[PDB]
């Protein structure tokens, strides 16, 4: 103690706040660029007739703009397909809609969200029905009903098994009315532009290399349910902490960063 | 009056100025990055795709719908490189003639031109104008293509609005650009130029005027690329001569340097 204790607190606050700012900013930049991609698919795939976007073009553009989406492992576009359209859709694409868990031909469902365009980094998503995973399905529904960006809870991503969160933006047909109801949004839905925030790897890359990292313990929690906080980043451990604010841009979810010293 | 109160007065000026500088720098950075994406969009969807997916109508729609991604820009446009040998061909295909910026008159013979072929509707008056026919624009085009990176002009009064602003340009290259290109190779491989108008006078005023304490403070931004010839980029004025603060700005072009100066009104 004691003047040194005060300085120690001031360092913790500064360190934590800066990390939180860095993470919030990189998230925001990624979300904004994903929004632009949703707009691109709408403009080029739906407003233009015939469509003037395809897998080759989507892959090239997304590869070349990967720098615009720093915390994302990849982006993809899933198209809305209702069951009566499935035969026609599968014949057009020359593949069958598959389940996420086993890659098996999808059983009949009322509707599906198969990935038709993908960044090569997530090429394994192609033809998978994004509604066949619960976190993804919930995201898709809330995206299309709200008309805005949505985030999942943290969960382990396909292929890598890295802990992350999925971001989804809805893409609508031009038949969407102005000031639409939710019912109108659903009817006008074309598909879903998604991005995978690979927190486990890419947030570790962001924060783990920073000076002072060995002196502090950093966690990011999804606190959407205050009684059931979910680890998004950091270890599973349950005196002096500091809470730094995070806002990842989906009002349905809440997050915070907590930092502590080791000793 | 108080000496103690004066220290706090300076502390507040520093904080207010530094915050405004950060905001300006960050918003410009966001705009530069989204202009970079547009240059990639033109390369991928107009040049690489056979046939092109971008006509004027498509460019206008996409850029209108994404205007929010580019906060300090009044408009974006794409100018294609046209060498004189090709001019008659280009004009016949487009069904219009390349015009000068100063009078919208048919361009005289020049070695090359940079006519705008795609434009956000906000800068629709740029269509068919040779961007090499304005000196600030011409210098920007050359440095963009030679360096391969984003470039900014000195402050000048923009077309139509006459607002004081700066122009941002990214080069677009042909697929023939070699890896690790020389400058000579970059010039030979140039397709055109994706430009954006930073309307500093209107849009920086809009940004600053909404902030709490705006009436208490005077904010000026200077282009200090030439130390002995500072150029006003933003600002007018009745200001407190006894105290000022300088805040750092980095707008992303190593060829240019800038700073912000804030003072109290009184
Ligand atoms: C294409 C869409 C979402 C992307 N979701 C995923 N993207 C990448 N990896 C994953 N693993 C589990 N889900 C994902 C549409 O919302
Ligand atoms: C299209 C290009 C630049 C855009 N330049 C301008 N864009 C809009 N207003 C202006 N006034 C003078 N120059 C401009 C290419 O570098």
């Amino acid at each position: 103690d004691d003047a040194n204790k005060i300085r120690r607190e001031e360092v913790l606050v500064s360190m934590c706040d800066q990390r939180a700012r860095m993470l919030q900013d990189q998230f925001s930049v990624s979300v904004n660029h994903v929004h632009a991609l949703a707009i691109l698919v709408s403009t080029f795939h739906y407003h233009k007739n015939p469509s003037a976007i395809d897998q080759e073009t989507f892959a090239e553009y997304t590869a070349r703009t990967a720098f615009e989406r720093p915390l994302l492992s990849g982006v993809a576009y899933a198209e809305k397909v209702v069951n009566f359209e499935r035969e026609m859709f599968e014949r057009q694409h020359n593949w069958v809609i598959k389940t996420m868990d086993r890659g098996e031909p999808s059983p009949v469902r009322d509707e599906y969200a198969p990935v038709i365009f993908s960044q090569d980094s997530v090429s394994y998503l192609e033809s998978l029905d994004m509604m066949s995973g619960e976190e993804d399905r919930e995201n898709i529904l809330r995206a299309r009903e709200t008309g805005k960006a949505v985030l999942t809870s943290p969960f382990r991503l396909l292929e890598t098994h890295h802990l992350g969160v999925v971001l989804t933006f809805p893409v609508y047909k031009s038949s969407l009315p102005e000031n639409p109801t939710v019912e109108e949004r659903i009817a006008a839905t074309a598909g879903y532009l998604g991005g995978a925030f690979d927190v486990e790897s890419l947030v570790e890359n962001l924060l783990g290399q920073l000076a002072g990292n060995q002196a502090i313990v950093v966690h990011v929690y999804d606190i959407t349910n205050a009684s059931d906080p979910l680890v998004m980043y950091g270890n599973q451990d349950e005196s002096l902490s500091h809470e730094s604010k995070l806002d990842f841009g989906d009002p349905f979810r809440k997050h915070k960063m907590i930092c502590r010293y080791h000793q």
